[PDB]
């Protein structure tokens, strides 16, 4: 029952529905108090572009609150492995680069992620050729996506995200987690004794990619820049 700027606001059912008055298309709005986004979302808007890595076509700073215009998403990554079992390598590696090119723009600015997972992409498109990050806080089925650094100690943080890259890569072409286990101790003792399978149907390629994002050792492990001229990328695009 409400509206700022270009937009009226539509309850939805703590973001909301944008519907600007001039043209009259549907975004998303989601507020903030002015300082949360200062600390927390004003980074992802400093990216060069910003409004392809994230969703955000506009934000607008009042003297008190934060308003964040994104375009809608058309679902998660995780929803979407879920619902095909597990992806082909030509579209695995489609869209794994542009999760990795999201994370290496991130990264170049200076943005460490720390929350990666499938669940953090989002399709762009109806077509679901083309992801951005969620950015705004908004069976297979932390933990998995957690790393032997932190369980043992400060770290990077940057590695830690490409760890997470790993198991986001194992995951999609597999079509379960590399760390897996009814026991918890179980789960953590293999998480920081780095110890998974590849299964054979995934090709040496892909399997050298998933090998260079897990391991122990996070010095080892590649950065994301250096992830996107990985040979696997080229050989199925």
């Amino acid at each position: 029952p409400s509206r700022i700027a270009d937009y009226l606001l539509l309850p939805l059912a703590h973001v909301s529905r944008a519907l600007c008055i001039h043209t009259g298309r549907e975004l998303r709005c989601k507020v903030f108090p002015i300082k949360h986004y200062q600390d927390k979302i004003r980074p992802y808007i400093q990216l060069p572009s910003h409004s392809n890595i994230t969703g955000i076509v506009e934000v607008i700073l009042g003297e008190t609150k934060a308003y964040v215009f994104f375009e809608k998403d058309f679902g998660d990554m995780h929803s979407y492995v879920r619902s095909r079992k597990r992806l082909r390598e030509e579209e695995a590696a489609r869209l794994f680069k542009q999760i990795v090119s999201a994370v290496a723009h991130c990264h170049q600015s200076a943005i460490v992620l720390g929350d990666l997972k499938l669940r953090k992409f989002v399709f762009s498109t109806e077509e679901r050729t083309q992801l951005r990050l969620e950015s705004l806080e908004d069976a297979l089925s932390c933990p998995a996506y957690v790393s032997p650094e932190i369980l043992n100690t400060t770290y990077s943080g940057k590695a830690a995200d490409v760890w997470s890259l790993g198991v986001m890569l194992y995951t999609l072409l597999v079509g379960r987690y590399p760390f897996h286990d009814s026991d918890p101790s179980a789960l953590f003792s293999k998480i920081r004794r780095g110890q998974f399978c590849i299964p054979e149907h995934i090709s040496p390629k892909a399997r050298c990619l998933i090998r260079s994002l897990l391991r122990r050792e996070p010095s080892e492990r590649l950065t994301a820049p250096e992830i996107l001229l990985h040979p696997w990328f080229e050989s199925v695009l």
